């Protein structure tokens, strides 16, 4: 019934909500505006994207956030009437602090108009709220030690949240430490029977981490573990497709059936390789996958042992599909970017990026460089398959090599790929390649340059990407298009390759135009084109 | 009758901008707020701050700036009875780019309420306005390549700038590449006699810094070069006391006399260590310095070679010294903090820091960490001298270890140590010490924190600076003084010392508080005190 | 029964060979001479130390040998009335290439003169020889790829050698890839049943380290995996105090029982840290342990489980115990040093060290420094307890600051610690303590050493290692201690700590001397103690 992940390409922290018989998963944003994607389904095999909650610089302002900062995992719940989310802004990823706020906004209905945050607290991130039976509100989260003599992870912190104060209040209490695999994070509650069960996610999202379960009959604790805990994992099944299995969280259908919504990475072929020493590269970044739980005395089992299934059975429901949301030629003709487009940071404007200044086109005025943490005019999409292409065609005329617009396939600031038209003193105007592996830049076409001829008005742009390797081309006339001579490696643009391990997103394709002379030259793009191969 | 440096402390970039018989210095700033300082003085020995104009998120927005990011060189003119104010925001600090903004304020006064900013371009660093005798306006700056097989400092560009239209018209024109130092920057015009001369620096802002001069009788050049070039360097001269000489502004006084305001780093003492290898560490940074200068056939030449002489012969006029512009110990008693304090990158409001919530007290409300590049509640002043001493008194009662509140010497984000006050598991409230290298976090007495009674009100912090090395001291009760067993060294505060090369500031000291918890949590400091010895 | 390991502190690559009711395990010595230890047993649970044999430099000659390269796993055999010891000199343990030389030494007698070396080839370390029961000997090995796009573990060649003509014969032929573990190692051949048995190691020897054992009724092949393989791992097992579970060999007992001989390695105690992200440091480096085998179907398996047992049953054979073969306090009265005393290297001459010079002393004559893989003064015994002590008492005269005599703990020339007497310009004769890590040296008495008195002719020098910390101490009159206000770390002086990943020995501690000034200038130790707990 069900192939995982359901959310394939970079959707990790989901938090599953049920209202009803609809069902909703939030998941994390980091540095991409606006935040959180929310994506509704009747069945919990086909989704839609639903709501991009945090669009509003008074929710969300990530000016100069690092990379793999800002929207961390969110949490949605619904009560009383309404569905409250909890998210993050992290400002600070590297180091002995994680610096970052934890905030609450509501709305009545899933896609209409969020409120402004309200403050919680900034101890810890992964915050989620607990609406108890006696409606008492309560907020748990990690809690952070930045101290040299100790493991950062120091728990799970809970505390009260009064909806009449919009506040926390009481006194903050550590109900949870963890288990030995420690990084103790994403702490969600649960009233079931007569428990308080307590959900966390340990060893870290990398290739050791786990889901644990633990309960108690008081809300503070004690919580006596899981008997056969970790509730999942992939770390002692370096075979299994689906990896790094952890970050969960529980749902209970309408059906009285029980799953379980968690985080994956797929890496790519490994083939040749010795199988633990080092255990892959996910370009699509961490994905959404779903697990069946069943019930022995009070606890929890995922079905099919504690590794995480490819495929299960859905729930006892009509299967509910849904239309494609998007256009395998995007042609430019609406009025409002496609809503898998997303932006680094901040809201464009109508000064920046414009589907209004020439009808039928996206129009990026040129700004900042690739590298840059504040304003880039950039428009780009998840890689969400393996196996894909991505085109665009651009009119772009530079007077300068300080200007830019091509077609680039992207992890960070630091971390990227590009096929774009610049200006140079002899050739004039001319396509080139050029690379970033952290912050280090290589130009692979050097003296070798595709001249562009005074006379050509659009030039196409292509990338194919077969799995662990990817090849841009481009052509004057959208029909015979030439090969570049750079074959590149998609490992490059994963998570695992970066060093610096503040790496939470995945892979993006898209649209950029710089303009570092600061003249507002601009570039055209008629079409972008995604699709599955 | 004028000793070397002139501004002693962070004092980068100068400025000179002479009207009638005042005389004033802009220097850079970089991430500290607010932007630009500007100093008074009659005679050119003397000078005393009486400007800070960029102090309005609408003229200088830097949150999330990289360290060494942000105001770099200023360029104040005088022109059609106002004031004329260029500076940056430089967003990018590190790789092949360097992306950043330059923009126009002025204002009627020195000290009043500059415009809002007039964008000019973004085409590199360093820019100068120049006022030509036909009342028409120029715009240069340093071009910045960013290509792999290129020199970064593609030599200086000019462009006109409308005043009617407030924008730069016509066509930008390179008019000089520099010399074979390179890394040309720093560009400045002058017409004098029958030549445009145009100003430049060179070979970097290390020990292999220069001024160098050049002519020409056309605006757009081509430009040729002093016969002796450089006008000034250090780098013929490892025994001089000041080093780094360059990036120069030059003054024609109101009697007929001529100067060069210039940069110099004040390497720490290294005796019995290889002249050459190394040339120093400089903790003050980069302090402004004055040479005079004489003409010969139609060329300035620095008197005393062209090496920095550590004193001058003044002007020809009478000697006005100002007052002292704040207390050696600092009660907090205005309704303001003096002006020689400052915040990192942002403004703090009433809500972070206040002396109205407690009277005779500044307040600190508990921000981020000290490696946060956006809101931390810290409030510093440079170090001037090279052996002083520093002190506070404060309030506070933290409670829990992600709260803090210290004496802090800072050099950056990843750069600092501090003396501060904590709370620990067993121990309670706690005194400790904390130092960072490169990001790299130490605590020098774990596991032998001093207890901190609960009976005492106020704990008092020292630090004493003497040249190579420092120490932090504590008092209970601001009679008896106990001296931490370990000893700092000054160098790791030292621009030379960084390993990003963008290590443009100096050392600060100052009062911090952090809530890691969010609990908005604050510390009270009765007093700041620092003071040469 | 028998209590795991077996074999204490640094004895990795264990090979047993079985003559009669006689057991014998050869381990491997890397760049520590004599080279090869041989131990005894009669009941496989206790063990005593019976051959050095590798002692003359027509055997071994390690000068300038890299540290980890020299003596490897070795292969100790019995056949037609002599002992056949298998060994490397591996020169190069770095980068692409693994350069080393297979040799062939036989005896009568295990404690005999061993012959001069037979050259066998070098296209692989881990070399075994195979005696198969219709009389012919064929020799295998891995065979090593250097290629940048292969991994370097080819897979195990096989070669006949012919015992006449003193040379392998025929063809090479790789009989065996391997698993998807790969790091392929370690091969050992068995005629058992109507099988050739091939035991290798895959993984590596950290802790993916596993035994891979396959079937094949021809000696070339092809080989079919054990159906549940590993045969031996830690791998799945983290909490198991026995990791790194790997590199086995074989012995079927004279009681027509199986055992499996293994390396392992015991990571310090590390609660409080996530069980996962790094699995531990090892000072005791990689141990020899004993499993018991069962067989099933034509496999054999490993009693208790894949992973390795604590302890296991012995053979059905009375207990021999053997007598204790070192004095706790070495006196230093006997005519040759105690054969757990080792040096780097190469054997040194009376020259250098000496029992005769000074009666009840051991005399050693300062050579090069403790950074030299060519020639130090240097006599040093292995850690084998997680608690110890070791103590010296030294008569030194140093005249210079290039002369040093000490207790030092010592993993390889840039990682070791040491307590040191050495001369001072104003102090005169001083107590210091010195460190290297990774080359980098910390003098952490600096500016506060003790002086010596020049009344006292021994310095009583201590060391007191409680796991994963220790301390030195010292006394003038062998009475009375001061421990030096200095905690030093074990996980420093282990396998795990060293950057290279040439490491592949552990901790040793002993006595040193050197002079750096060519003068003769000597120590004179008169005892040395080393006692658990
Ligand atoms: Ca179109
Ligand atoms: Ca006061
Ligand atoms: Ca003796």
């Amino acid at each position: 019934k069900i192939k995982n992940p359901i959310l394939t390409g970079f959707h990790p922290g989901p938090s599953i909500c049920r209202v009803g018989d609809d069902y909703y998963i939030a998941v994390s944003t980091f540095e991409w505006f606006p935040g959180v994607r929310i994506y509704h389904s009747k069945d919990l095999k086909n989704w839609r994207l639903v709501a991009r909650p945090l669009n509003r610089l008074s929710q969300l302002n990530m000016i100069g956030n690092p990379d793999s900062g800002g929207v961390w995992a969110p949490h949605l719940s619904y009560s009383d009437g309404k569905f409250w989310l909890i998210y993050t802004d992290v400002k600070v990823v590297e180091g002995q602090w994680k610096d970052g706020h934890n905030y609450l906004v509501t709305c009545d209905t899933i896609d209409g108009a969020w409120s402004d945050p309200i403050y919680l607290n900034s101890s810890g991130f992964d915050p989620s709220l607990f609406h108890d039976e006696d409606g008492r509100k309560y907020l748990v989260n990690m809690y952070w030690d930045h101290r040299v003599d100790h493991h950062p992870f120091y728990g799970i912190v809970l505390q009260e949240y009064s909806v009449e104060q919009k506040k926390l209040v009481g006194e903050p209490k550590i109900i949870f430490k963890g288990t030995d695999l420690r990084i103790t994070e994403g702490p969600h509650l649960y009233k079931i029977n007569g428990y308080y069960y307590l959900l966390t996610a340990e060893g870290g999202t990398r290739y050791n981490h786990a889901a644990t379960i633990a309960r108690s009959t008081s809300l503070y604790g004690p919580y006596e573990v899981h008997p056969d805990n970790p509730l999942l994992t992939s770390w002692p099944y370096p075979r299994n497709p689906l990896q790094k299995a952890g970050h969960a969280s529980i749902v209970h259908t309408h059906t009285d059936e029980w799953f379980l919504v968690h985080l994956t990475g797929r890496p790519l072929p490994r083939e040749g390789q010795p199988l633990l020493e080092h255990r892959g590269y996910c370009p699509l970044g961490r994905e959404t996958a779903i697990q069946r739980l069943e019930w022995k005395d009070g606890w929890p089992y995922v079905v099919g042992g504690n590794g995480p299934s490819l495929e299960i059975d859905g729930p006892s429901v009509e299967e509910v599909s849904w239309e494609k949301d998007y256009d395998e030629k995007d042609d430019f003709d609406g009025d409002t970017l496609n809503h898998h487009f997303q932006t680094l940071r901040i809201p464009l404007g109508e000064d920046i990026a414009t589907l209004k200044a020439r009808p039928g086109h996206l129009r990026l005025y040129g700004r900042e460089s690739l590298t840059s943490r504040f304003t880039q005019a950039f428009v780009a999409r998840r890689w969400q398959h393996f196996h894909f292409v991505a085109e665009t065609k651009v009119s772009f005329r530079p007077t300068t090599f300080q200007q830019s617009a091509g077609l680039v396939n992207y992890y960070n600031t630091q971390n990227w790929t590009t096929l774009q038209i610049t200006w140079h003193e002899e050739k004039g105007r001319i396509l080139e390649l050029m690379t970033c592996d952290h912050l280090v830049v290589d130009q692979p076409l050097r003296g070798r340059e595709i001249v562009v001829p005074d006379d050509i008005e659009y030039v196409y742009l292509r990338v194919t990407v077969q799995a662990t390797t990817y090849k841009y081309s481009y052509s004057f006339d959208g029909m015979n298009w030439i090969d570049l001579p750079v074959t590149f490696e998609s490992y490059k643009l994963s998570d695992d390759y970066i060093k610096s391990r503040a790496a939470f997103t995945g892979a993006f394709v898209g649209m950029h135009c710089r303009d570092g002379s600061g003249q507002n030259n601009y570039a055209d793009f008629d079409y972008f084109l995604y699709k599955e191969l």
